[PDB]
């Protein structure tokens, strides 16, 4: 009866350009607002409580989804910091030794020079979501957040290795869901985007 | 772009009952037929080639999806044999030492007494899919098959360990998709069921 619904925020201009956002706070494009309205009509108020990253691309997506419910801001749902990667394209990072390790799995896949990795984030974010699921036991819970944050959460919840991150692709307003069996998370959908036109 | 689309067959009466099907060939329910039409309407003919398991629950689902396109039968796409487990619910198997192993990971997770495992089927199914994808390079490929077969496929394609099988749940007419970034599979969706009314 506990269902966790992770939803990636709608499109921003930097998503169009393939520029890494991290801690930047870029606004939705008009199309991303529409993606938000699209996912909102799909979810049609079929959830008990909704949480969001406070960054605007997420919050505005959440406010579209929420209907008559309050969006609860969660600081720990903000996007993963990407350090000096922010503002770059992944193509521009080929020289960077950290970027090699992010691909290969060394040091658990560092996010630039942030001192954090896919591995450490997996565990941290999975733990936040587990505590949320305990607080909201037997509810359907929507969390609106970011690409990197959601993918590390997936890995941490299912206890996958960090280079599995590069084998999941998550789109704007992609829907990802979990249920619990014997208290253990089970993935019931990943990046569902059929609501878009 | 090479795109692989894996779709589980529609509902069967045994799926409603939780009875394990394996090599049985139970027909679709009327609601299963309706699921198949709804997934066909979602896919809207947007693929180059469709393949199917020859078991009727799959073939009929595939024919609704296919429209005018020819369905290609692939023997290797038939459901995984479940041995003595066929006809039982998972609750009925709690005495069986092989069922304990299937859940724990011992011997790569055996399918009852068939001498094959989640581990062996993962490798075999991934190989079959990678061959069909090399053979239909730059095409969009639909394969209509079964829950267990598709789950082992995902595991083999993503190089995941056998107990991960229990962390994925796939529904009737659930859509799962892969792309290839230079021959390496990337999961772009799992168990999308939004097309279901």
């Amino acid at each position: 009866m506990t269902k966790l619904i992770l939803i990636r925020h709608g499109e921003t201009e930097w998503n169009l350009l393939g520029k890494i956002q991290g801690c930047t706070d870029i606004e939705l494009t008009p199309n991303g607002i529409q993606q938000a309205n699209e996912v909102a009509q799909q979810i049609k108020g079929n959830f008990d409580i909704i949480y969001s990253s406070p960054l605007h691309r997420a919050l505005i997506t959440a406010q579209k989804i929420a209907g008559d419910k309050e969006v609860h801001l969660i600081e720990g749902m903000k996007e993963i910091p990407f350090g000096t990667w922010e503002g770059h394209t992944f193509e521009e990072l080929n020289g960077d030794i950290n970027y090699k390790k992010f691909l290969s799995g060394e040091d658990g896949c560092p996010f630039d020079s942030t001192g954090m990795s896919i591995a450490s984030w997996s565990k941290k974010n999975a733990q936040l979501l587990l505590d949320l699921c305990k607080q909201n036991e037997n509810k359907t819970i929507v969390c609106v957040s970011h690409g990197a944050w959601i993918k590390t959460s997936i890995l941490g919840l299912l206890e996958m290795e960090p280079t599995m991150y590069h084998k999941f692709q998550l789109g704007n307003t992609g829907i990802t869901t979990f249920i619990f069996r014997h208290g253990h998370p089970v993935l019931t959908s990943f990046n569902s985007t059929q609501h878009l036109l």
